[PDB]
């Protein structure tokens, strides 16, 4: 295949070295199950979408901000008047509560503030934007390959990370698993095989503990938005992070049965 000249030790140290180059809280590597040293060594970690030819990026002439200024950004207690929330229904509220966690009544769409807005980067409505906050750990699972788990307790509503990768068209997808359509608002797709984030290793579960929230900050066509993972159950340290691929991430582009321990596992094929 490749990287045959590198020993088990050499491979593991180079991946751990790649992880330390990531910005933000630490990301660690662990394997107590078998002898695979690490995931692919040519994989590249990124912090924002990598666009490809064919992708029409957003037009900044459609961008709108909000007037709030104040002392420390927008005010959770005055959800009205903040223009970023106008798209919401009559009892308008920010997606986030006082603790910084997504609210229980929040829908599938989170409207955040932009660079056009007048609020600072400490605005309460820039949670997804400020990025990951939990230390994560890539580890080898028993029957699912690699997976991710948290080292700190993550109550429900805690932001975890975003799904990143190459943004590509249907055509580019045809020429070429890991495909994650941007189908919330109705042809761009996210391919995380060569470029992506830690979330590239999140495994599937039929009773998951994290879910996807479509975070929108652009006021143009909603062809590109953030795929934000939030906890929907409480997550104890070392608990594997899993979400429901169905409707979101593809199971395939002679299969393999699902191996989640849920008592209601429906039994998908990969
Ligand atoms: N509940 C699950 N049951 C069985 N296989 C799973 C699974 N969740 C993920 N997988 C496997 O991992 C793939 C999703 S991508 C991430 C898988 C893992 N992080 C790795 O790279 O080794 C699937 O195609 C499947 O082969
Ligand atoms: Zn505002
Ligand atoms: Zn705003
Ligand atoms: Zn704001
Ligand atoms: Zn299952």
């Amino acid at each position: 295949d490749s990287y045959t000249h590198l020993s088990f030790y050499e491979k593991r140290e180079l991946f751990r070295k790649k992880l330390r180059e990531i910005e933000g809280p630490e990301v660690t590597l662990v394997n107590e199950v078998d002898d695979e040293p690490c995931p692919s060594l040519d994989f590249q970690f990124i912090s924002q979408y990598r666009l490809t030819q064919g992708v029409i990026p957003p037009d900044p002439n459609f961008q709108s901000g909000c007037n709030c200024s104040s002392l420390g950004g927008c005010d959770l207690n005055n959800p009205s008047r903040c223009e970023c929330l106008d798209d919401l229904d009559e009892p308008t509220h920010f997606a986030y509560d006082a603790q910084g966690r997504v609210r229980a009544d929040t829908g599938a769409v989170i409207y955040e503030c932009n660079s056009f807005c007048s609020c600072s980067m400490e605005c309460p409505n820039r949670v997804v934007q400020r990025g990951r906050t939990l230390p994560l750990e890539i580890f080898k699972t028993k029957e699912k390959g690699w997976g991710v788990r948290s080292l700190r307790f993550a109550p429900a509503g805690t932001f975890i990370t975003c799904y990143l990768g190459e943004v590509i068209t249907s055509a580019e997808a045809a020429k070429r698993t890991y495909l994650f359509d941007l189908d919330m608002f109705d042809e761009y797709t996210v391919d995380a095989q060569n470029y992506g984030d830690v979330s590239r290793f999140f495994n599937h579960s039929c009773s998951p503990n994290i879910a996807i929230y479509s975070a929108v900050r652009n006021h143009g066509f909603r062809t590109i938005y953030d795929l934000a993972f939030f906890a929907i159950k409480d997550i104890q340290p070392l608990e594997e992070l899993t979400f429901d691929y169905a409707g979101a991430k593809d199971f395939s582009p002679l299969r393999r049965q699902c191996k989640c321990g849920s008592a209601n596992c429906r039994g998908w094929l990969f």
